[PDB]
RNA sequence: UAUUUUGUUGGUUUCUAGGACCAUCGUAAUGAUUAAUAGGGACGGUCGGGGGCAUCAGUAUUCAAUUGUCAGAGGUGAAAU
């Protein structure tokens, strides 16, 4: 059968992760960021260097032996925007085109049962 | 109270001066307005994120301990700290 890992994207603004690890979770199997794949640090964000990550993501879980990958698209969440950043769903496409079988996709950001007190003021940030 | 009379005031003075019995020989329809689409109170089943005290839970945040992994991570319009 397939040998399954968790691909763990969090795609947050400012910059993409994928993060494959075991399916407990406690051993990393290539976690690549967009930083690590584009130099102008406004594209680790960009749907690019999310690209460049999962498919070399997917090009270590093989050699490994993960054949298959859970997802977990993961925003920044607690008390930023709870929305994924532009580069979540191409880290899902690319690893997904790249060889790899995709299962169990759920999204894991972490939300409040209200609480800590937002960042910026009252006012809020005024540009 | 006698005002009029008996021995000038004077006690008892008189079927005539009281609230005490009511004593014309004890009568009356005997005597308390509604119940405000005012108010207050009570009662009934409720209703509510009304208040106080105690208690319970939830993730999130921050920090810590253990863990795995390896060059970036943060952050922005772009940066830099
Ligand atoms: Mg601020
Ligand atoms: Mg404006």
């Amino acid at each position: 059968s397939q040998v399954f890992g968790v691909a763990r994207i969090y795609a947050s603004f400012n910059d993409t992760f994928v993060h494959v690890t075991d399916l407990s979770g406690k051993e990393t199997i290539a976690r690549v960021t967009g930083g690590m794949k584009v130099k102008a640090d406004r594209d680790e964000s960009s749907p690019y260097a999310a690209m460049l990550a999962a498919q070399d993501v997917a090009a270590k879980c093989k050699e490994v032996g993960i054949t298959a990958v859970h997802v977990k698209i993961r925003a920044t969440g607690g008390t930023r925007t709870k929305t994924p950043g532009p580069g979540g769903q191409a880290a899902l496409r690319a690893l997904a085109r790249s060889g790899l079988r995709i299962g169990r996709i759920e999204d894991v950001t972490p939300v409040p049962s209200d609480s800590t007190r937002k960042k910026g003021g009252r006012r809020g940030r005024r540009l």
